[PDB]
């Protein structure tokens, strides 16, 4: 009974999942958080954080690998899937990892210095500890590679694009790809003749316009920073306003990049929390700045959902997904009420239902556009790619 | 037969118009270009650029004033209208200029250092040369002041808004106000129950969502830089991509602000021209980068028109205006074809017609949204404000 080992080897931590091939369901999931810092620990299923301190990426994965053998699961690992942050222009689909692939990941790595090098560390580790196991690289940008130049060009001098690689790449590709696939079945649509908007709201937040099965426009830019306002990310911001701030308070570009990543977004406007559940409660208890942050949040999503609709010949579906997307009854409704212009009528009985109801329609019949909630499963999509690439012979 | 003197006293030049009160039509128009530079000149009606060299704002207006008396027009100046770039939060409508008003303009002037101080120079001049003439200040932001906080807040720390004044202000207010007013009559709509999108495409480019006679969302930000890609302005740009560029090529924020204002936009992608007529011809003659620049240009407009529609309960009209908006048969159509999703069908016979046809419908009957061209008249709107404020007693 073979299994797929999924790895999101981020900068600060190493997340992992062990999916069964037969069911595509998680048998085991863990995390190696606080990496390289004096005390690094491994928390599998959340039962006991074993302090594997004084250790790096190579041994943290060797700690996870030993625990797989503790559960007699090592011998059953047929495939390993690696989540990669940035594919650049070089990667349009998931690939079997060879030396050539490692090189090409290393080539585009300047575009995501924090994430990509951390991903490569995890690739080497898994390659070392499991050499006779087929390994797959799944990229977080590759879905958005179907974008036409008018969709991905910035209004900068052409040289910044041709020699340096400055363009729109977009992120949450795997999520957007997964959810879109699921929507065709749920909504009973023809992939070859369809237009969807997918709102991935959660950790980061992004919108994708999926036309006839292809990503044609997406909210995020070169960095995960452009687009929607997020938990701690500012979203769309006037560069003139930024340059003004840098002059008025005398801050370096380095200062502001840290401000826009860590101090901004929902956290920034509310001055309270980056967490929705806290801000939803905060508003319910007469907090204006938490209410404002949500109202702004909802507005920018509503702006980008309608915006991205332009890249469709027809609008069949708006799909909510991700932590906030799947669970927030409020945000979903405020967003939809904001889009009455698109002819949306929302069934509030259906919108009430918690996430346990999984893939569900949430718009009433008179609606000209079908709204739905689809739980995102990046782990399942990574596995499916790996299983598919498993049958191939390289 | 009284007249209104309109002044756009920009940083580099001083434009002016002399409108008749009875007709609201231009009797005289000129420009004092290349200000303060060794050779400054005055070109009235474009007949003879008289080199009033070695001179500043106070004497350039004194050169225009003498030429008004040369045409026995000085004694007939009942009102003077000043175009102001940035009103800040302090100005929501046009006002009669008093000392208090001068102060308040001087207060918000840090927000537009290039433009506002140039505007104040022209106010002092006109005040000096015409002391017994009522003068009106018309602000380029004041129309957009009806925006709700969720529409104008950036996802930055709240402090940047409350103490420093960093928010969305928007521009082309006077144009957006004028055109919207004209649309109600042209489209035979009820102002109190209407939703319009106005695309001001020309010099700079901006979109405004006008709901029930009020500006509820607009493309430009704190600076005229945010929003649509423009002639030499980049438009919406990822801050992460900007910060990346500053690292990769080692450029100061000052460098990039100059790059994004002067070297970017249509000029940047094409590497040829910031002028549409040149780029339209260039594409017609197999130039890919000029074609790409236009395709990108059209796409971003299509993105923002659909985007701004979200802030409406209903979409009745899309209105094209400004240099590019009124004259470009191509751009208008490419934009509308991009918005087939909103249910637009375009009458190409009507879209063919040149600007001489003035205020015209350009969408066919089966269209769910009325498209129209309305020539913008900032001069006429400034005059109308002044005439109105002329009847008031301060
Ligand atoms: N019941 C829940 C669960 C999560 N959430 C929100 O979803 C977000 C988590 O998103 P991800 O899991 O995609 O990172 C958190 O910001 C949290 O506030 C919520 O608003 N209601
Ligand atoms: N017939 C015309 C006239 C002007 N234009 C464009 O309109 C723009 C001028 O806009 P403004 O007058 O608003 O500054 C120029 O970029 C020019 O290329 C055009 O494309 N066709």
């Amino acid at each position: 009974f073979p299994v797929v080992l999924v790895i999101n080897c981020g900068s600060s931590s190493i997340k992992f999942s062990v999916l069964d091939v037969a069911t595509c369901d998680v048998l085991m999931a863990g995390i190696a958080d606080g990496m390289n810092t004096e005390n690094a620990f491994l928390s599998i299923n959340g039962d006991k954080p074993i302090n594997l301190a004084h250790s790096n990426y190579e041994d943290a994965l060797k700690a996870i690998a030993f625990e797989l053998e503790k559960r007699d699961l090592t011998d059953s690992v047929a495939l390993i899937g690696h989540r990669i942050a940035h594919g650049g222009e070089l990667f349009t689909q998931s690939v079997i990892i060879t030396d050539e692939i490692i090189d090409n990941i290393r080539r585009v790595s300047p575009l995501a210095p924090l994430h990509n090098y951390a991903n490569l560390s995890g690739i080497d580790a898994a390659r070392h500890l499991f050499p006779a196991v087929r390994q797959v690289a799944v990229f977080d940008t590759s879905f958005h590679q179907t974008l036409a130049p008018e969709a991905y060009l910035y209004g900068l001098p052409w040289e910044y694009f041709s020699s340096l690689g400055v363009r729109r790449y977009g992120f949450h590709g795997t999520s957007h790809r997964y959810v879109s696939r699921r929507a065709y079945e749920l909504l009973d649509l023809d992939e070859k003749d369809s237009g969807l908007i997918v709102a991935h709201l959660g950790n980061g937040a992004s919108i994708c316009a999926v036309r006839n099965g292809q990503s044609v426009d997406t909210s995020m830019g070169m960095t995960p920073l452009e687009g929607l306002m997020m938990g701690t990310r500012s979203g769309d911001v006037d560069f003139g306003a930024m340059a003004w701030i840098a002059k008025e308070t005398g801050q370096t570009l380095s200062d502001l990049e840290r401000v826009v990543n860590k101090e901004s977004g929902l956290l920034g406007i509310s001055g309270l929390s980056s967490d929705l559940r806290v801000l939803e409660k905060a508003w319910h208890e007469g907090h204006e700045r938490a209410r404002l942050a949500i109202k702004t949040f909802v507005h920018r999503i509503a702006r980008h959902i309608a915006g991205h609709a332009a890249s469709l010949h027809r609008l069949d579906g708006i799909i909510f997904t991700g932590g906030i997307g799947e669970n927030s009854v409020l945000i979903r409704q405020l967003v939809i009420e904001h889009l009455g212009v698109l002819g949306l009528t929302l069934d509030v009985e259906m919108n009430k239902q918690p996430n346990s109801h999984g893939e569900r329609i949430i718009s009433a019949n008179p609606s000209q556009v079908i709204c739905a909630v689809i739980p995102t499963n990046e782990e399942k999509m990574i596995a499916l790619d790996a299983i598919h690439l498993g049958n191939v012979k390289a």
